[PDB]
């Protein structure tokens, strides 16, 4: 187990990639522009990387058009892209040291969770994804005897992944999982905020066996490279996660462009409802407190709104408060920490002005609200519950995506019902109760694509994870996900 | 059997109705505003037909959701939504002629067609789709001893349906047989070129037992009535079938309100490729002529590119052009008519201005190509034949929804399918061989939802129907279309 | 709704088909023998019914075989095989007052059970069936592109079904409803106590399509033409319900002969556990008295071991016998009679005899224990409950197949999961507790066939029913029960 | 690449365990009696082997039920068991050199055949069953909104698997997948002329993480432990495969025990049919002599009536002895022999008597027919075939398992489907012809579980294989294998 020291110096002792990949090479953006690399840990320069823009995405496009009609990989043998994508997996985990501090680095998660969550988490979308390849079995319809009828599943050919920041390789995978899988070219774009994983494995596809030009990555500006790849005329699908505003921005390029198929994950303002008949109230609050402060909050499943059931919150609240105070910034490359740096100062100033707006609109702060560790040139802030907020005010309506948890209470399963499902968001959600029926019917009635019962952040690869309402469409994870990278052929053959 | 004069007599004796349907009852709009609505067969005027806009839509969609909320329909036991469906979808047989005879005078299709062909399909949607209901079962993962997974469907809620004018019941039916299956509440917005059966089927749901609320249906103008649906705010989700223009409108207008699903049924341009080792030539040249003439060349599958090998070419050309002089246009109401009138004048002189746009780019009129009966006040024209067409032409890249065959010639099976494909649309495509591998091989490199081997116009409802590429998104018929009107959800239990 | 007096003028103005029914007609035995059908109600000579054999079963087989071959119904579109058995099931409805009351005087059940229960629930196993037919896929496995993989189900032929007296026309539709959907030809073998609404049907599957030699009937006796057809060299599969015993030598049959499938539905002792934490005690009672006098505790799944919590036991018990005192033995042909005769005498000593077992053993009468209405000519026993009950005793061992009901006491889930485990049998078995994970992790213990939840007696044709270990192999209802008729076939092509 | 004399070495260098074993441990059968294993290269004594009896059969199932019981292995994560599976195959690679040479040297296949084919096939068996156990869903039915139903599947439990001498290791591996992957606890019984594999991987499977008393191994004879554990009133299921005979015996002894589940694979007598049209007859020729003399023809699905139609049978008769006289017996430690000995001296003399049978019948022998290498000391036969042969003879009806081919001719397609079909046995069949409609149609007429076209011994672990008829029941790969060690679990619960 390496100490905060051996960490140190690792990140001290790295050579970093800054450049896209496209067509088997690393390559400087066209304009040969690049933008600084910064890290939230101390501010220091981690590298220049390369800015790409539209003719970037065009180069890149063509290249995965080339590969996919090829065959190279879109017609490999499923047993043969099943092997492929699981020395894929295995290669992550061969460089998991590496990766996990490129992440910490890049965007200032602790290095315990990027080693132990984030690495592990990708490599397992890749290999349980490639190890699906030939489990999945398409369909014979039921037709007269001079018919047979065939109903297919074909890659779409080119996929555009535009990914976010705060679980960048992870995020990455979820996407390159199905989509490799399924025999398609992907152009994956990651965060101008956290390119460094992406870039990085693009050369361990290469090894792993993926053909050149199947996986193409440029980072860059989502106003500049991200737009030209969700505008372009030969990309078929765009699979995206992010904020719910640039997630309506797609469908719109979609729209303007070539109907491309648009599949989102967007934002989340999950609602954890814990009734006073919980069978564990001490796992209720220890998983609250998680809920909110595990990657800083940084979460889009972040459970930000705490729905008690009246009788218990005085009781409950203070048990809150208690396990989030065992929740401290720190050092990301300390392997004790357990909360990290905010990803920015932009990040950091959005998340105090929400904690302002708390303080505003009424709302008491019994914990945290404060910036800290200023001295270090990073970005922290203290894990900080507000009580007493009605559902009205901004802090409960808006993701703030930060550490910052919202408490409201109920009486009545009824309006715990209808104050979890009042939102524009519906990502996910969770219930807290021993009872058979309410826990069924409950759960049942929430409008979310994930609802947790006796827990929170369930489910693994087997579980299907993705939005209703403006939280998105379509999900990542489990066979369904595969769903989103083919397109359905009827053959309808006469004997 | 029904006489020419038997249907003549009961076109003059139909009591048509032309309201908007909300919350159980006809209704005029809002505005009181009307539109005429004018049949093809001859100009006479059926019904003035509310006008509906922003204000009828508002009160559409807050019926939709109050029906949706009272689980009237949505929370009813799958086996009795079932019988509701079966029973609605006999009340469309047993109204059979009416609905037939509305059909034809509203867009102009002959009364054969209608009855033996629209009106039957649309019921069978109805019903296939709800004998489907209880046959579906949702998934349980596999998970650790204390976990239990579930992975379930549930209604999304409020279903905009926006359909067009070419098959108007039909249609209808393709979106309401599973929307309402599922449990959703519709609003349906027929094509202004023809709202009758939209509106005498609204009064029949209610008979069959589909609670008030559950379908409204709002006739009126795209750009009023269809675009205030598709910019709703508490619309979840949008199906539609028209043309590519007003497809790529619709995902605009859900990226600039609530980001609900869009799914699309648009254009196409469905290559019908003839090898010279086809089982059956004169069968070939029956179904190339039937693929171009049925329902007046105005079906998004019609087979509007035919491409034949050079080598039977000059044997097969002549028996596609004696084949399509069987087709005749002729009066709708009249049994014996297997070609009807084109939908309006708009309609005609768009086919007249590609028949024109085929001389001037240089290709061969072998048959048809012009206007006739214009003694009878009514549009209608030859079904037409260019030979000697270049895949670049106009008549060889444009969806022209007329009667205009555009014959292409090939060497080899790796250039038909290149031709094929080189088209922005991809909704059906038809290949004609004997022999086994080229059959599956080529019906596999055809980017085409459907594709049909030695038979055109293949599938029933059993078969997924719907567009690659500018073709559409998602499909019609078959246990997938339910899947436009469910979200997944992820119920993960610690035990 | 009919009077006692209604139902007795229609006993007496039947006229009854006693004979088998070969090729589309009815017809006697080869042999010319009759066996009489006599009325547990009062003893009544019913009809003389023919007395099949060996020579029976060869006839039928060959008319069975030769059907199948001919393609009539195998090969018959699958959307028209739906539509018939749809007729089929609308049939028995129709005929839903003669069925009911044929079985009533066959074997004794209350005439409000026959119409309200048994016609209605046989017409579902045949509609719900055929309404599935083409709503089922096959498979395309995930091969090399020069291969293309088809995995699909065929009929397997000839299929004999032999089943029991308790149900009579229920349980012939469970296997026949599946068995024809799929395309099979059927020998249908009724009980020998039980042949009138079998032989009835015959005709009624006729009228509604189904060709000759499709449906075949033998009634007679199951050492004679039972075993013919269990041992024929001909038949493709014999599906079963009945005796644990009779079950065991079909697999012997099969294996003498010519490795037949065997498929059995067989005997039943299961366990309804009641936790204190039952959400309705009175609710849990009236099923637990329900669950053992329904049918006059002739039914596969009668609870006839309750499994009560200690800590409740004196407060439910006493619930129990009050519920149970409201079914009374009666008139079978009185509406108002919620449970009629036993089947027979013999049926009636072996309740009788394990009534004295009950006794002898030292278990603790607490209600009921006699024969009653002697005076009627007829075969009744009050509902008895012993309280005291150890599991090894006899009457908790063995199978009684009358209204006789065993209560044991628990003290830990552990303990009455131990005990209800502890049985050669596995059909059924239930749980009342109002905590989630106690009922999820007790069901997921208790090993049977179907396990109900706070309900005793539930699902619908939507789920799989059938044992573990000795209560038999292989399920009725549901698509599963399609997997017992049909063989899997892989047909991989070179291309 | 190992040469002859390397492999001769190794063979000498080998110690051989020959012991059974039973809970962890190697251990002596209780009697402490051992038969001699005979190697059928030379006739040299490999190992002195356990000779188990009904007693070791009941120390093996009361192991297995206790480790099934246990949950260490039955209840653990389905990840972890995919982990250990793939561990598990992946020491099946690690140690290939090993196993492959005492499979060789066990029953006397060519060394290339057991390293090449053997070995990858066991373990491919073994890891692609793990990698499917969570990538399988149960399911949820569509039910009333206050019913949740649930249909899962569970282990059965306690696993007999009774495996032949042909393909050993594979075989196994085969059930083991499947049996092991869902859970259950296994006794495996190796045929007594091939113990030596099982018996080695028993340690293996410990060595991969395979809990104690989970894989049980019992060497010895089919009438003493085989028949012991097959009446074993503790074992659930018994899966089979060996001859048709025995395979029937089964079925007996579970109806004169417990009515235990039994699936059986079982002969073949498969037809290879050659249509004049094939589209590459030297394919076909090559094919048709690999179909009957890989691994000596001691194959269940050999092509061992070659059916081609009459205009091309002057033709392709002597390009099929060309291409038999490439299959050379040889030294089965020669890495270049590529057809071995037979198993034993009782296997080559039954060969013999049905080569002495085609003779007598009327046969015309027109390659091999002898005996050879008789100096060796070992048993070795010519690949031999027989012309002029009618379906009725001895050896187009009874399966040899040995190289010996029977010719027939047809001259319409409907004869060579008659001849096919006419045989109790189903196991496989081939079509070759380039025409689609004949492809498809002659396919779906042959009642057998695997149709090869236009190939031979064709698919892999994604299809079902297994017989129809008396070639058995359930199938082996993919995922309908799964089925055969799981019980359907219907809970349905009210909310
Ligand atoms: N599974 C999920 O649903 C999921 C998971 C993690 C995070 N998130 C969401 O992500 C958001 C935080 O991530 P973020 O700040 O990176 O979001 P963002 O919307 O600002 O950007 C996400 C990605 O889109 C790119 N992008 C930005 N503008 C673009 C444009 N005009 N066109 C194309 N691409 C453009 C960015 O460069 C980045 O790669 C939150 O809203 C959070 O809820 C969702």
């Amino acid at each position: 187990t390496l100490t905060r020291a051996d960490w140190e110096q690792r990140a001290q002792n790295l050579k970093i990639e800054g450049r896209a990949f496209i067509q088997g090479e690393y390559t400087a953006a066209a304009s040969g522009e690049t933008f600084d690399c910064i890290s939230p840990v101390d501010g220091r320069l981690l590298a220049k990387v390369a800015s790409c823009d539209a003719a970037d995405a065009q180069r890149a496009v063509e290249s995965a058009r080339s590969a996919f009609d090829s065959g190279a990989w879109s017609r490999l043998a499923p047993a043969k892209r099943k092997a492929t994508m699981i020395r894929f997996a295995g290669l992550l985990e061969q460089n998991a040291e590496e990766l996990a501090l490129l992440e910490t680095l890049d965007m200032g998660k602790p290095i315990s969770d990027s080693l132990g969550v984030d690495i592990p988490g990708g490599a397992r979308a890749l290999s349980w994804s490639g190890e699906a390849i030939d489990k999945l079995y398409d369909e014979v319809a039921a037709t007269p005897h001079d018919q047979l009828g065939l109903v297919t599943r074909e890659p779409v050919g080119v996929v555009a992944a535009i990914v976010p920041w705060n679980f960048p390789l992870m995020m990455a995978c979820w996407k390159l999982g199905p989509a490799l899988s399924t025999g398609n070219s992907v152009v994956l774009k990651p965060s101008e905020k956290s390119p460094l994983t992406a870039i990085r494995i693009a050369q361990l596809a290469i090894e792993a066996g993926i053909p050149a030009g199947v996986l193409n990555v440029l980072p860059g500006y989502g106003h500049t490279v991200g737009k030209a790849l969700a505008l372009h005329m030969d990309v078929d699908t765009v699979v995206f996660t992010g904020s719910t505003k640039i997630a309506k921005q797609l469908m719109i390029y979609a729209g303007e462009s070539n109907m491309k198929r648009v599949w989102l994950e967007a934002g989340g303002k999950s609602p954890n409802i814990v009734f006073a008949d919980a069978p564990d109230l001490q796992a209720a609050a220890d998983s609250a407190a998680s809920a909110i402060a595990f990657n800083q909050g940084e979460v889009c499943t972040a459970g930000s709104r705490l729905l008690v059931e009246r009788s218990i919150k005085d009781r409950f609240l203070p048990m809150v408060i208690e396990a989030l105070g065992t929740w401290k910034p720190g050092n990301p490359l300390d392997p004790a920490t357990n909360v990290g740096a905010l990803v920015d100062t932009q990040q950091m100033n959005t998340v105090l002005s929400y904690i302002a707006a708390g303080h505003t609109d009424g709302a008491r702060l019994v914990a945290g609200g404060k910036q800290i560790l200023q001295e270090t040139g990073g970005t922290y802030v203290e894990p900080t519950i507000f009580d007493g907020v009605n559902n009205a005010m901004r802090i409960a309506q808006e993701e703030i995506f930060g550490p910052v948890l919202s408490v409201l209470t109920f009486d009545t399963a009824e309006e715990a019902i209808q104050i979890a499902n009042d939102t524009p968001y519906g990502l996910a959600a969770a219930v807290w109760t021993a009872n058979l029926s309410k826990a069924h019917l409950t759960a049942r009635a929430l409008r979310a694509g994930s609802v947790w019962v006796n827990q929170y952040d369930g489910g693994d690869m087997t579980a299907p994870f993705g939005g209703f309402k403006q939280s998105g469409n379509g999900r990542d994870k489990s066979l369904h996900a595969f769903d989103k990278y083919t397109e359905l052929k009827s053959t309808w053959i006469k004997l």
